[PDB]
């Protein structure tokens, strides 16, 4: 079982930090919800969970994958299918993402 | 470091499994915020975070603690505490609201 966590915080756009959603999460969101369905073995393992604000604004859109404690920055929709082959099935987080483990 | 996620979902009425929120969610995170803000202990080692649904919602609310892994439901305001200290920093689950590890 893997948990992963999709920060979709939207903010005026005064906000010094920006948002991930700004920074295109909620397409993020949805690319995992499309991937996480089509893929039976993803479906029985998997559960996608949109977030408020995780306090790593300024480097999103953050994701977040339990229980490894895998913190992704800088996520683009493009970058789900390597995370989801890679890392939710493969076991291998995608090291470029990373910003902590 | 402990990282709860607390469903802060609300759903129309007509929704048949209701909401973390029309359950009392909404206290229950800003219970834990300002637990964890007035805290020396865990302020600097804990993250509370506001979440849409984790599927669980007759069970609501709907608390998880990673990376432990371990779920809580029908969390009361009241009950806050109870987990930050025996669970937080205790190191042991509130045995009677865990729904799953
Ligand atoms: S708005 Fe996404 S981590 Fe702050
Ligand atoms: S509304 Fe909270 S788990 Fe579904």
């Amino acid at each position: 079982f893997k948990h992963v966590f999709v920060c979709v915080q939207d903010r005026p756009p005064g906000h010094p930090q920006g948002s991930c959603a700004q920074r295109g999460s909620r397409e993020v969101f949805q690319a995992f919800m499309e991937k996480i369905q089509t893929d039976p073995q993803l479906f029985m393992t998997t559960v996608i969970t949109p977030t408020g604000c995780m306090n790593a604004s300024m480097m999103g859109p953050v994701v977040v994958v339990y229980p490894d404690g895998v913190w992704y920055g800088q996520v683009k929709p493009e970058d789900v299918d390597e995370i989801v082959e890679k890392h939710l099935k493969g076991g291998e987080p995608v090291e470029r993402l990373v910003i902590s483990k």
